[PDB]
């Protein structure tokens, strides 16, 4: 595989159509799904030349741990839909690559099983029916050795995914929510913050004032995101809000971005716009579908080489240097 | 049906081509018809997160009455072209959904018949040959229980609809103007205002100074509109003027918009740009053609669910909150 | 015919390909030819409503004569290429419609013959080999009753028309320059100005400072133009310079525009951007090819109806009112 | 041949696919390769009229020598891939046209052989393994009569050219680096500057501050360039940075540009944006592939005629006048 797009073609060949559509799809007309790509494609980097590249490193420190790349695997529910080893295949590959893996509340293998793989597991939270049960998922994750709580804040309920409606998609019998909902509010955030000493990271922030309030609320991070175009159809891409958000928080929490990251050059763009790191979703699932654990490993190796290549071509010996790159908007 | 576009495909299957073209078409090169869609597609919403959604409501108060959604059925002439029950089918569905229905001067069923259906009927006025006759349509509508007079101000004469010219389109013998023209001026507006205590709503305003003068003239509302691209070919879309107009009137009348609204997400965009409410035209006729009254009911149910979904995903428990959302222009 | 585009299809059917390509083509990659259309299509008009349209008139006064429309027939060389009656057919139709016709230095019928048709003939000048001969064409035109000298200033030499090169195009033997060159300068302009009391109109101005210098030089008008994309490939469209030029001359001469005018709505756009009038080239030749004099008459009747329709839909009882319309740039 | 695009079609016919792909390709998704073209196509020139064109000249003085056109042949490695005479064919044609030819460090004929052709040879440097060897290539080039050292500064390592990866491309046995690497830094630049009295020209500058530092470092020139989209995928086109860079250096060194120059009109655009001169890469290789030396001669003759045509149509008797032209950005 020489690009992430080789993995999409391979996954489309193997997966049943309805499962590929569950993975690929967005809400509504898929305007936000398409815009994630449009927005990255319009961004051009202004590279620097003639800088020392003796010791180029793609490593970052985030939430108290070194990561090999400025990237983590996004939370994607129900990974046994894609391969029989599901979450465990992906988590093992992530661990071996040195990148954090986000364990989902709707994982198809229990969070404790996945955490036992090792590595840098984070845990993604959906707010449940009651405060007490939500907090017991958080405590389970903490007890299992997860390093951060990624509280998804863009899902008061799930968006309208028309592909899934048209296909009548449902989980096969052999895929379940192995860890076993209500709209979250700022009160819910405070309940979680008070319940754990782990960093709380709010995923699905797009308004500048929500980013500021996240810092004020004691978040350790945010993920600037439209949920891969799966929630509000017409929501702005995160990449379009990122520079404004980075300025507004002015170092008060880590600022991650996701949506449409499909290469190491896209990772460079995100960092040049101010991101601490990115999440990658769909491509990880394509690799899992195509070739299981070894597929995910190959994807992460490819991304690592693309990120190193882009950084050095742009004159950046470190991710911090990449954050200081300037950008220019173009057309098409 | 899971989107309004499913209803267009269904209506195209059933209607005779020349009738579909009367419905679908615009004037000239159809530049304004296309631009209505282009303009909405370029608008992205910046949603808010973590707000209380216990009691999300899509209701609004307008012209002294509660409406179930921030939407009314636009005036569309000659609805018996589309289904044999024509206006009565649509009016019954609108009533049962709690949304206002605009009775046309060129209705194919008499205004009194349609008003007798109940609901929240408004009445759309075309200025006639003489002041006295125009005013007698207005008084008829008022006597029949219509709640607002929607004075169409963008039709000194009808635009050049080339599809209709090419097809040699004419009304079938079995469709007539069941209520049975000259260019309206500001004097005409004053004559109507003096003749009725109902709110007068000027439909087809696009210039900012015309919006201000409408308020000064005692209008209770305006509809910011290029008449669905059927009048001046090259007229700006209403959605492109709306934010400027909302600012200029600064609460002095209700500001509605129409043209290309095709989803609850489009309704959210319009409200985020400052609209009090939208009108929907073509899609209502697609539903009527496809399945009569029950079709229109299904369309309104679908729109209601899309509007609620979009509002809540965007953090809005009320339409007023939606009006306070910010937006960003994108590409394609 | 219900649009000017119906006439292009008709002309393409009848003309030999190499002649159609001589007519249709531009220089180079045809970027400026395409951009003339792109630029008009991006312009949207903000129409006004509720104004008195009792006496809508499309007439203007220009160069001391009333014209029926704010339009003249552009200079197009060698009109016998398109129809055997050539210039005389077009001139007769123009006369009968009340619009000026521009007689070309490279006309295929002598300027005196064409002037004898009557109407409002103008005369287009290419600068010759020597001052004395150039001035004798000007004096011939004046003696024949031409009303204005349209000095073409964008042709130091002819552009590179690749269609014509690829086709090996040459004039048939039966088409000649019936009135029978060097680069013009500002000195040439002064020589012409001193030689005639007719208004001198400089055609092919695009830089703002050239527009100002034209006024200072005693021009009675300019035509803001890239020569229909036939001269510099990459030259800005005139419509893109027009508003800036209108502001800079601040009423010191008439400011016409050409390039891509294909409807009465395009005429309205040009006037809203500040043009006194437009020239129309290719479409007049399409009508001539399709149906001779009667074709040109039908085209002018169609344009007159489109201009009246657009003006009134936009609330303009006069061309001066149209000049006061505002515009908004859109997309696609 | 009447455009440079006729030469691409001819080269595609003759070359083996993998060699055509080595020539045509870019890195990654080829976004920067495409953007070079997009960016030029969006630029429109505002031509001037009525200026004296008695003695139009396309000549410039650069690096102490007259050149016939504001253009040089870009460095392209391994020209024997394209034709058996390789570099010698191109160098002879360049010499006979009066335009500089850039001899590559990775030339397939030795630099001394190519320099012996005569003309205005420049020499392109890739930084080697050690300072001493790099400097001995520079001294070789100087001893052979090269006039400038074009130090390529955008290649710490070669970009990821996916076409070449997919094709498994390798040099045939009969093509070698006939003159026979590490990342260059600002120290490397100083070492070269101290070693030669020839002008040092830094090729691959895109950041404004890198342009300024180049002047401060004693460069005689820069080439504003993204390496034809072959290095960082997502790097801004040089043409998009050029105006800003020209302003920042404020005459302190020559400022060249490359990437996508495909006509004399593109040369005019570059000069209007402030370039001293352009480089042309791919098209020279197309001509070499199509017809060897005589092909390159025909290409240079065509470009010379296009540059003269564009300059004069734009009112420019000299390249300096062309630099004073203004431009406007358009769409598509
Ligand atoms: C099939 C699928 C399932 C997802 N499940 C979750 C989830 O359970 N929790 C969550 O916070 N995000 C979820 N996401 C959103 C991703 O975490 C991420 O925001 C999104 O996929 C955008 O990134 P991409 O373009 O890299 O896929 C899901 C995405 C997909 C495609
Ligand atoms: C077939 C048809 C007939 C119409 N008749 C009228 C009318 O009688 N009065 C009026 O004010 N508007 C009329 N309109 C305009 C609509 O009220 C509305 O402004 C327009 O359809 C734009 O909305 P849409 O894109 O939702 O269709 C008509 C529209 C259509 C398509
Ligand atoms: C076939 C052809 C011949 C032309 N000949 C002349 C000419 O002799 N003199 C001149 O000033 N312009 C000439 N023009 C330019 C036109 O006057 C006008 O500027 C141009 O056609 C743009 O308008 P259009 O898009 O309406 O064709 C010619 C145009 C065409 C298509
Ligand atoms: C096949 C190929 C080989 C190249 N080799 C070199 C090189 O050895 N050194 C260098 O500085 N640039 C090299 N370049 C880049 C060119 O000098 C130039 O920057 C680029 O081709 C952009 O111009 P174009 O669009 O005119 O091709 C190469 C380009 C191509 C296409
Ligand atoms: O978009 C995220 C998602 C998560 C679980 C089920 C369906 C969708
Ligand atoms: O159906 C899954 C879900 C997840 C979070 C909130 C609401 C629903
Ligand atoms: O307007 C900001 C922006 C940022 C990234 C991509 C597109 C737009
Ligand atoms: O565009 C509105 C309309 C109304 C009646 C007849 C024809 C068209
Ligand atoms: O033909 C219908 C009509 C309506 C209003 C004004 C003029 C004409
Ligand atoms: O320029 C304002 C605007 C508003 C909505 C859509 C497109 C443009
Ligand atoms: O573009 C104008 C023209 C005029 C005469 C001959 C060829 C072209
Ligand atoms: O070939 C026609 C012509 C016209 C004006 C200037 C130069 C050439
Ligand atoms: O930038 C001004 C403009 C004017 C008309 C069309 C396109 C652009
Ligand atoms: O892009 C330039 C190049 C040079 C030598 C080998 C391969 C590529
Ligand atoms: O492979 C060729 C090369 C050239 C310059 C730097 C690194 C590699
Ligand atoms: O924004 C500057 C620019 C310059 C040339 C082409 C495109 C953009």
């Amino acid at each position: 595989y020489v690009s992430l797009a080789d993995l999409e073609r391979a996954a489309r060949d193997v997966l049943p159509g309805e499962i590929f559509d569950f993975l690929a799809g967005g809400s509504g007309t898929e305007a936000s799904l398409v815009a994630n790509r449009t927005a990255l494609e319009r961004v051009f980097v202004i590279p620097r030349m003639l800088r020392d590249l003796t010791d180029v490193t793609t490593e970052i420190d985030i939430f108290g741990r070194r990561a090999a790349l400025p990237m983590a695997v996004a939370p994607v529910a129900y990974q046994r839909l894609f391969h029989p080893e599901g979450e465990l295949a992906v988590a093992r590959a992530a661990r071996d690559a040195g990148v954090p893996y986000t364990i989902c509340t709707l994982s198809s293998v229990s969070l404790e099983e996945i955490a036992a793989v090792g590595g840098r597991p984070w845990f993604q939270l959906f707010w449940l029916r009651d405060e007490k049960r939500s907090l017991d998922l958080v405590r389970r994750a903490e007890d299992a050795g997860c390093e951060a709580i990624v509280f998804t804040v863009d899902v008061p309920w799930m968006g309208r995914r028309l592909r899934d409606m048209r296909n009548g998609f449902a989980l096969p019998e052999w895929v379940t929510a192995a860890n076993f909902f209500a709209p979250a509010t700022w009160e819910s955030v405070e309940a979680v913050r008070a319940h754990t000493d782990l960093p709380v990271v709010l995923k699905g922030i797009l308004a500048v004032e929500d980013a500021r309030r996240a810092v004020d609320a004691g978040a350790g991070g945010i993920v600037v995101s439209n949920h891969g175009g799966r929630q509000l159809d017409g929501a702005v891409p995160g990449i379009e809000m990122l520079g404004e958000i980075v300025a507004a928080v002015s170092g008060g929490c880590e600022v991650l971005v996701d949506g449409g990251i499909r290469s190491g050059g896209d990772v460079l763009k995100a960092t040049a716009l101010g991101a601490s790191a990115v999440l990658v979703g769909r491509p990880v699932m394509w690799a899992l579908a195509a070739a299981g654990q070894d597929g995910v490993r190959q994807l992460l190796e490819l991304l690592a080489e693309e990120v190193r290549d882009a950084m050095g071509l742009a004159g950046c010996e470190s991710v911090g240097a990449a954050r200081r790159l300037n950008t220019k908007l173009g057309v098409v």
